[PDB]
């Protein structure tokens, strides 16, 4: 598409912000608020529509995990509710295959889900599929060659270096090689033939390291680290480069946005969000 959209997030409380960054000119645009504040959500795009999935509203008047799916139309600048999921999922991971949205893991109160469900926009309906082999919240999810990957997270007791792959035509999950680092709340995306895992929380410290999984070799290799340690960052890919947005570094909620160029193996700061925040949902689509 053309713009990087960041939805929701957390600073002092869950946020309703929707804002769009244009890499071509540096500009930020503030768009229509979410109907309900939420942090720990995921964003994705299908057919030119932005989707905000899951999360939690951490507010003065109580804390509510979200099962919500909401749809944003850039042409109209209006959010609309979509069918809710079977279960609330805070710290969710999402991926898109063949126009279907997969919602992975996340938490509801003290329940850490291994369950997974799939949304079909043409029917506005969610169906459960096979659950993951491991409960995961703060899981990173990405898609490559019509396969879905769940990376890292927290199972309710331990933070994880493990990862697994979902094979849709077999409705089956299989473990892949574990990462070299334990990561909860990492940004996970795909570029070329690799699954990238950036930042996160390893139990003791927020991370700046970044590693990538080559699906052909089945090995993880570290690349250059980000300039800022961060967990609960937003990530996306835009014209062959990785963007990381916000996060928590153990001291500050970051407004920093960094961009990774895989050809030079370098990160640079490219812009700042209008305010620091973690737990945002991010996606890329057309300009409104
Ligand atoms: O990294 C984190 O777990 C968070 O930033 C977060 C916040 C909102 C949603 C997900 C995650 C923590 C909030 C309390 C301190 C940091």
């Amino acid at each position: 598409g053309r713009l990087i959209y960041t939805a929701g997030g957390y600073f002092r409380q869950s946020l309703s912000y929707l804002e769009a960054y244009n890499p071509s000119n540096g500009s930020w645009l503030r768009l229509a608020d979410l109907q309900v504040p939420r942090s720990g959500l995921a964003g994705c795009v299908v057919g030119g529509l932005l989707y905000a999935v899951g999360g939690r509203n951490n507010s003065p008047d109580g804390n509510t995990d979200s099962s919500a799916l909401d749809c944003y139309n850039p042409m109209t600048n209006q959010w609309s509710p979509c069918a809710s999921m079977s279960v609330p999922r805070n710290r969710i991971g999402v991926g898109v295959i063949d126009g279907h949205i997969y919602a992975v893991g996340g938490s509801h109160g003290c329940i850490h889900h291994s369950s997974v469900e799939r949304y079909e926009p043409e029917r506005d309906e969610w169906h459960l599929v096979a659950p993951m082999l491991t409960r995961r919240i703060g899981v990173g999810v990405a898609v490559l060659n019509r396969l879905l990957y769940a990376v890292g997270g927290f199972d309710g007791t331990n933070r994880l270096n493990s990862a697994e792959c979902y094979y849709p035509e077999r409705n089956e999950w299989r473990m892949i090689t574990p990462m070299n680092t334990i990561r909860s709340g990492a940004g996970v995306c795909v570029l070329h033939n690799c699954i990238y895992a950036a930042g996160g929380y390893d139990g003791q410290d927020q991370l700046n390291s970044v590693e990538r999984y080559d699906v052909e070799t089945e090995t993880w290799t570290f690349v250059a680290p980000m300039r800022h340690h961060r967990s609960a960052l937003g990530i996306t890919v835009h014209q062959g480069k990785i963007y990381v947005l916000g996060g928590y570094d153990g001291h500050t909620f970051l407004d920093s946005v960094e961009c990774y160029d895989p050809d030079s193996d370098t990160w640079s700061e490219v812009t700042r969000m209008t305010s620091g925040r973690s737990g945002v949902g991010v996606a890329v689509t057309m300009e409104p």
